[PDB]
Formats: C-alpha cells, sequence, structure tokens
C-alpha cells in the first residue's frame, strides 16, 4: 500500500529514520502526566491551524519517549491534515550549523509549518534566537523536548542573552513527562 506519503511529509534533521514512523498507538498513556501531554497533543492536531496555537515544551528524564510522543503528533498531522513537520535534533544542528564557513541549512527549518526542536539544552544566541524570533512573528507552532524545565534550562545557560528563553516560554507551554514508553 502506497501510504508512505504521510511519512515523507516529516522532515528529519540528525535523527534516525524511525522517528518518521511513529504512530499515536505506539504512545503509552499510563500516567497522569502522559494523560495530560497526550491530551494536549490531540488538541493540537484537532485544532490545527489555530490563531496563536502554541506548541509544547516537553521535559523529563532521558529516554522516556518525549521525542516519540511529538513524532507521533507529526505523523498524525501529516495523516489527518496535510501538514509537513520537521523533527530536529538541536545538539547536532547547532554543531553542524556552527560550521558556517561554506547553505539551505536554516532556511529549510525556520519556515516549516510545525517545528520540533529535540532536546534543546545539553547554536549561540544568533541562530536559535533568530529562528525563534522569526517563528514568533510568523506565528508558526514550535515544540521542544528537554531534560530541564524552563527554570532549570535558563539557570543552566551561562549574562547570556536571556531573551531567547523568553521566546521559548512564549512559543510553548511547559509539560513535565514521566515514565518510559515501551519498545
Amino acid at each position: 500500500q502506497k501510504q508512505a506519503a504521510i511519512s515523507e511529509r516529516i522532515q528529519l534533521v540528525s535523527l534516525p529514520k524511525s522517528y518518521r514512523h511513529i504512530h499515536l498507538s505506539d504512545i503509552d498513556v499510563n500516567n497522569a502526566s502522559r494523560m495530560e501531554a497526550f491530551s494536549a497533543i490531540l488538541d493540537f492536531v484537532e485544532q490545527y491551524p489555530s490563531a496563536e496555537q502554541k506548541g509544547l515544551y516537553l521535559y523529563g528524564d532521558m529516554g522516556i519517549g518525549k521525542s516519540y510522543l511529538l513524532a507521533a503528533m507529526a505523523h498524525e498531522l501529516s495523516e489527518k491534515k496535510g501538514v509537513s513537520t520537521t523533527l530536529l535534533h538541536f545538539p547536532s544542528f547547532a554543531i553542524d550549523v556552527k560550521n558556517a564557513i561554506s547553505k539551505e541549512e536554516i532556511d529549510a527549518v525556520k519556515n516549516v509549518p510545525v517545528l520540533i526542536l529535540d532536546d534543546i539544552g545539553a547554536v549561540r544566541d544568533e541562530v536559535l534566537q533568530v529562528i525563534l524570533q522569526y517563528r514568533m512573528l510568523e506565528e508558526l507552532p514550535t515544540f521542544f523536548t528537554s531534560n530541564y524545565s524552563f527554570a532549570d534550562l535558563e539557570r543552566k545557560w551561562a549574562w547570556q542573552a536571556k531573551r531567547v528563553m523568553e521566546r521559548v516560554r512564549y512559543l510553548a507551554r511547559e509539560f513535565h513527562l514521566e515514565g518510559a514508553n515501551r519498545r
């Protein structure tokens, strides 16, 4: 069955191919926190597109499936709606873009309908800051995953710019996720 069309609308940047094949059914909803996060992911898909529709900032322990949950949202957005999503592993994007001595690097990322910035934290205030700034003005839904909460993420960054953190809080609502996912 040539239903690999919804899968191709999901652009990946420094992430294994499996992140393009994650369905809502693969997500465990066996916690109060996962019930809440899953609930918000379904509202987003159902209400897309909305006025100033905000993304989600998912944080919690490493390896529990925070990125998977968001990948499942991207898969459902491509299947129900026809929207493209980009899942990007920030730590790798930062380093690969840092080598700006050469392309389509950040332009293919800042204007996508829905952008997922995987495990932010752990680059500068010149690339992320501008991408976020542009998505704020353009009203483009932006999500994030991290090992740190808002307060902890900021308290880890450096003086610093500090306004990059205000853009994160403006673009996404914080959700603490607990419990690993099966697989």
